[PDB]
């Protein structure tokens, strides 16, 4: 029938996941959401022509390592990279994501995009540039969002869709 895409939203506390999430599911931004509550959200969405079905774990709580918790994360097929541009540290912990991203999946060729969130504001401490040289690094898009004013969020989301369906070829 129609097409589902897990995706799964990644990051360090505080840059926006469950902003981002709420945004492009629920159509409203949150000002504050506390930092242990993890839903998959779902909605039917039109993405180039394709009537398709999204389902998205906002992820919160604590890092942990479970066999449980592995495999959970292993069903996403596709992560969304999530760092604030005014945070440097969620910038510095992204490697970290990449690698455990690629350890569950068992590849380095895993649907992933990096999402430099909160471009509203000013005063950003991440330059627009590094994190670009990274997303090369990498080989995976780059996208600037705000979860706030709902700039670029439904473009990162549609372009990880994009990625996923990339890779089923
Ligand atoms: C504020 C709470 C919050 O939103 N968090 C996001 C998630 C739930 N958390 C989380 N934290 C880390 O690392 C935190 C930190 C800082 C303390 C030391 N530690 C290492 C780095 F320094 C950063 N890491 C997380 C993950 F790696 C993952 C995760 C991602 C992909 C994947 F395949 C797997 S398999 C598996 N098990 C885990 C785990 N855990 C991952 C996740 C995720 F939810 F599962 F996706 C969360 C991580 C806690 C805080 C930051
Ligand atoms: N100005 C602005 N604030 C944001 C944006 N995204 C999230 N926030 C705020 O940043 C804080 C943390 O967001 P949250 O979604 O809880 O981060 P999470 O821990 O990654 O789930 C909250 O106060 C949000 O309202 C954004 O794009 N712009
Ligand atoms: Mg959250």
């Amino acid at each position: 029938g129609m097409t589902e895409y897990k995706l799964v939203v990644v990051g360090a506390c505080g840059v926006g996941k469950s902003a981002l999430t709420i945004q492009l599911i629920q159509n409203h931004f949150v000002d504050e959401y506390d930092p242990t509550i993890e839903d998959s959200y779902r909605k039917q969405v039109v993405i180039d022509g394709e009537t398709c079905l999204l389902d998205i774990l906002d992820t919160a709580g604590q890092e942990e390592y479970s066999a449980m918790r592995d495999q959970y994360m292993r069903t996403g097929e596709g992560f969304l990279c999530v760092f604030a541009i005014n945070n440097t540290k969620s910038f510095e912990d992204i490697h970290h994501y990449r690698e455990q991203i690629k350890r569950v999946k068992d590849s380095e060729d895993v649907p992933m995009v990096l999402v430099g969130n909160k471009s509203d504001l000013p005063s950003r401490t991440v330059d627009t540039k590094q994190a670009q040289d990274l997303a090369r690094s990498y080989g995976i898009p780059f996208i600037e969002t705000s979860a706030k004013t709902r700039q670029g969020v439904d473009d990162a989301f549609y372009t990880l869709v994009r990625e996923i369906r990339k890779h089923k070829e």
